[PDB]
């Protein structure tokens, strides 16, 4: 049947992980998303000339029981971690983000693209070389992205598609 990639979408709050998800998805910005909801979104889509569907979940890390975290954290094969270029912290937190993702998948090398959201934004605080220094002692993709705007939001999720054929093959 049709090949299906599932993707989690990850980092500190309000970075924009609910819009970038929403944006891909249902194609608009959606300005205020409520911080605490966990949802799972699918979307049929052509990468590299192959028909797949997306299967993504939104984290909103909040501390009770989620079997959807639980389900796609154990069986999710990318992940996206997002920080926003005019969040310092959300930048210096990429680290938590990638650590916990090699400890659930017990690997050390699990598909990930590392996203800088916002760039839509004036007066950045995280340079476009501090993240692209980061992603390179990381070996990943790193990815420039406006949930608003849409600029780079398909290449982030399809870059990491990409990431998850690589590791595949
Ligand atoms: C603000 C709402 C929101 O978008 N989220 C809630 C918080 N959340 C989250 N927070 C943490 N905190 C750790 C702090 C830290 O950096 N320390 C060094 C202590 N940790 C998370 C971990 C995960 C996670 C768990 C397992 C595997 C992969 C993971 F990313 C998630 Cl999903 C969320 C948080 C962010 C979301
Ligand atoms: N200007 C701008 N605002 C954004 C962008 N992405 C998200 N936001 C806003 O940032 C805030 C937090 O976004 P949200 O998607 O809820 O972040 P989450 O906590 O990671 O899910 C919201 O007010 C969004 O409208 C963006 O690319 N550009
Ligand atoms: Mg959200």
């Amino acid at each position: 049947g049709m090949t299906e990639y599932k993707l989690v979408v990850v980092g500190a709050c309000g970075v924009g992980k609910s819009a970038l998800t929403i944006q891909l998805i249902q194609n608009h910005f959606v300005d205020e998303y409520d911080p605490t909801i966990e949802d799972s979104y699918r979307k049929q889509v052509v990468i590299d000339g192959e028909t797949c569907l997306l299967d993504i979940l939104d984290t909103a890390g909040q501390e009770e029981y989620s079997a959807m975290r639980d389900q796609y954290m154990r069986t999710g094969e990318g992940f996206l971690c997002v920080f926003a270029i005019n969040n310092t912290k959300s930048f210096e937190d990429i680290h938590h983000y990638r650590e916990q993702i090699k400890r659930v998948k017990d690997s050390e090398d699990v598909p990930m693209v590392l996203v800088g959201n916002k760039c839509d934004l004036p007066s950045r605080t995280v340079d476009t070389k501090q993240a692209q220094d980061l992603a390179r002692s990381y070996g990943i993709p790193f990815i420039e992205t406006s949930a608003k705007t849409r600029q780079g939001v398909d290449d982030a999720f399809y870059t990491l598609v990409r990431e998850i054929r690589k590791h595949k093959e």
